[PDB]
């Protein structure tokens, strides 16, 4: 270990490429210094409609948070017109292939990932989202797919910082109406409680509740229907049998439209469901 | 349609009608029209503002004129000032008659009869018609930006760049399955149904005196009203009969308008055509 | 400011001295760029016969912890031959400063904290400890002298890395090993930050340690030689005691293990009925 | 009258005895000494120590002469091996008998006698006694250490260098601020240890003269550690099923290992006290 992760290019060679969006490339890369094969993610900061000066409040609280359940942050630099982020290369893939795995076997009748693997996984992702909310922090993106998994075991949220932000958009009042309060007040962390409570479901029945719908019908669904329960998106009621009331009470209780009615990452750590943990 | 001008030295300023920080409105003699206008003073750097981000909201004042909505004449920066040109309307407004009465005591059956406010609410309605038709939203409606002209005419004042300081100015790629409902609404904008919530709040403060939550600090009133059920015409009262002679379809009439979800809410159009508002003079 | 901390030397401005030793010196600084008050605690390498390559590694655990109950580090950097550790400058004292008070004053006649004031502080020392200890990390010099108040009511554990790791002291198939020699083979974990937890309690209920009395090596002795301390080892008088229930006498005995397998995580801890008295 | 040679020209290796990574220990002739020696020969790279740090065990080594005490000669560096020169014990150790007989099937109801343990066991005492009372721990005490001679003689091996690297180094060695916050296990590790270590150690000897084997020989080196940590000290039955191995070992035997097998080091009795005891009686 002992010194800082380099900030020049050339200590990085790129090999495999892992992932490849528009326009961010996740690619394999040796860094010698280190002996370590690293992730990079590179951000062509025109193409997102960003820049350096948007991104640095982004930078500086990953350069901060450091625990246990959320992907190793290493290091940031600019290479040309590409911001690169330097992180922990995770060799488990996420809880999404998963997912994907269990769906295309047809092992998804009575139910996708059974209670107590969803207990186990959700319980890490619990401790890293009250680890980030302690801090002052909102995750923004918490889904199955930034829910990665180490070669040790180990259940790791990706994407916290610059990431999130570009995914999720990037950035007396008695007459005003709620709507216009709501977005005054801005928002918090129990908006990561809301996430979290959807991706139970996406790992209970493969997919989040509206998925069968276009971008711009979700934002409406969701927000002219009551908060959406395992039922809303399964493909057949009888994929819920795995799946009893402590679960079903847990995922109701974040899945409120009032966030202040949300609880926290703690005392959801203490509910019934996370006794499943094996 | 003759040109309103934009020289300073054309306007003598005259009596100061209401000051604040980052605001005055004074009267003022406009000389190559021989009118006494009013001039609201706006201090862009007290509001952390600038002509740019204020220039859509300038155009559109520009390009809104309708009866029961305050004539803009001009407007043109002076030193660190916007001076926004308008008529002078002296009558002052609907809460300086809530005031004067609150004053006098005479209060406690309620402020205004049903037929006043149903008079005054349509006249409002028909503004606030004309707006929304028009693809503009007002932000900034309440009793105080109620100006009454000494010829009995109604107008909704501080449309533009006004409403829109007072009310704090201010997607990406991908499915939003994951995202709060709070984060969505604040992703989607808001539009002109937000002015029929205020429209409901100004009801229950022209019956009462008040809005709702004032007797609550500004943070406190927007948890109450975020966080519960809609105010009713009686939560800012603690004499509960005192408003026993307002009737069924007033309360009905605000219930419509106080909704948390805005599609719910009707149109000023649809309003227009309640039942209370036939109690109008 | 988004930017990192300066780590030139001429951006701080070395101002009055907070506290000192024979040892390290703990200066307020004003850092030009960033404008803030922080503080620098200033050790001379030369008289804690240490090196910089002793200390790079309790530097990268510094920089790599970061919780709202772990005094914030920024930064360091060398000056000559001291070592200067910019932190977050705090203004409430430590839980130490009060117990002294108290205690010079004799209002420490049935206990010196009360039980929900003791289960409010240490609630948010064991938030730290088990943030550290998820992260593979030791603090190693759990006291109240390291438990500091911000003047906005917060608890933060100080001395993490560097400091904490001075103040402490820096085969085949072994069979045949007597379990002293094991024990030093084996080094030691996260669970000796417990132990200290559990005499740091004591120490908030009674203002000292249990074998504060004695000199410092028989100290070593003592604590080997007898069953482990409770709260009634380092004081007088039982009535002394008298804020003090059974839950929180269960608490400290279950840090207080000679059998570190034995003692609760801090995550267990936080579970503990004792807990539950935070205000 | 002529001093050990410390020129390699003046040794002839012969057969290795034995191997292994760290080391191996050769027989070989020296010239003007006309004898037969052991030269253990210790890789320092490998081991990854340094003269520098091995200089106070040499020391200790070319001071503590007993007849209890394998004889060390000399010590010189050749290239990249540091060679120890001592007395060539062709009898091997008290573990080559026990080696000979579990192989022969004749260790099932016990390998040595009480009288054969109680003989060589005061002898390796006797050695432990001169260190001790001298401020030497020897800290690798066990059968394969005790060397024996054609005319009877038992010797501890493995004094100074050997057991020190065996044992791992300085991780084995033997702040201002007062330690009260400080944890037990902290503490001890801060204190080192003494040469009661040693009769730990004898007490496992104990066990596996009578047996053939330490009490957690079946065990990965790092379980063996929990274990002997978390549990309570061993007794002569702890490793072994058939609780009927152990017959012919009576109460004082048992309570010779009992009085050795103390987690606390202040309990045990010297090796002077344990010369004393009434089991070492049935020595011959
Ligand atoms: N630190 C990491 N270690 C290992 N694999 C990673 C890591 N980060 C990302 N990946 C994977 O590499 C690809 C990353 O592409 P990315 O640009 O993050 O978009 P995405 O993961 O497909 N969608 P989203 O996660 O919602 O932004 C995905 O296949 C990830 O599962
Ligand atoms: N065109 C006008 N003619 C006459 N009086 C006016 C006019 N516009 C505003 N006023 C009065 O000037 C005073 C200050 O008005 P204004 O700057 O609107 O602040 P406000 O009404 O106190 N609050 P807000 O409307 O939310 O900024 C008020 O008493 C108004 O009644
Ligand atoms: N970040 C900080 N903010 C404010 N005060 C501090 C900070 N760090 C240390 N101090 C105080 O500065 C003084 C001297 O510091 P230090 O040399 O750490 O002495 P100490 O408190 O005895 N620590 P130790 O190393 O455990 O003996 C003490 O009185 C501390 O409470
Ligand atoms: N002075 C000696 N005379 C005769 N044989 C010896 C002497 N010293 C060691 N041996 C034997 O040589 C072999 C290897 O010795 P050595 O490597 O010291 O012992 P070990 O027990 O195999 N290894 P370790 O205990 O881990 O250092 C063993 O079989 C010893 O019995
Ligand atoms: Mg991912
Ligand atoms: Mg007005
Ligand atoms: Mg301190
Ligand atoms: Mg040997």
């Amino acid at each position: 270990s002992a010194l800082p992760w380099s900030i020049n290019r050339d200590d990085y060679e790129l090999q495999e490429v892992i992932g490849s969006g528009a326009t961010a490339v996740v690619q394999a890369a040796y860094c010698a210094p280190k002996k370590e094969k690293v992730a990079i993610k590179r951000i062509n900061l025109e193409k997102c409609q960003t820049s350096m000066d948007e991104l640095l409040k982004e930078i500086q609280a990953m350069s901060q948070c450091h625990h246990p359940n959320i992907v190793s942050y290493y290091t940031s630099f600019v290479v040309k017109d590409e911001l690169w982020l330097v992180m922990k290369l995770l060799s488990g893939g996420s809880v999404l292939d998963i997912i994907k795995h269990i769906v295309a076997k047809g092992e998804h009748k009575s139910g996708v990932l059974d209670e107590s693997t969803i207990a186990t996984i959700l319980r890490e992702v619990l401790e890293g989202l009250e680890y980030l909310h302690k801090n002052g922090q909102i995750h923004r993106d918490v889904k199955a797919g930034n829910i990665l998994l180490g070669e040790d075991g180990s259940v790791q949220i990706a994407d916290f910082g610059v990431s999130a932000f570009l995914a999720t958009g990037g950035d007396t009042p008695c007459w005003m109406a709620p709507e216009v309060m709501e977005q005054v007040r801005g928002y918090d962390f129990k908006a990561d409680i809301w996430s979290f409570g959807i991706t139970a479901i996406e790992l209970a029945t493969g997919a989040a509740p509206y998925h069968k719908y276009p971008p711009m019908k979700v934002l409406m669904l969701t927000l002219q229907n009551d908060p959406p329960s395992l039922e809303t998106g399964v493909q057949d009621k009888e994929m819920l049998k795995k799946y009893g009331k402590s679960f079903r009470k847990m995922i109701s209780l974040c899945l409120q439209k009032d966030p202040e009615k949300r609880p926290t990452a703690a005392e959801l750590l203490r509910h019934k469901f996370f006794q499943k943990a094996k």
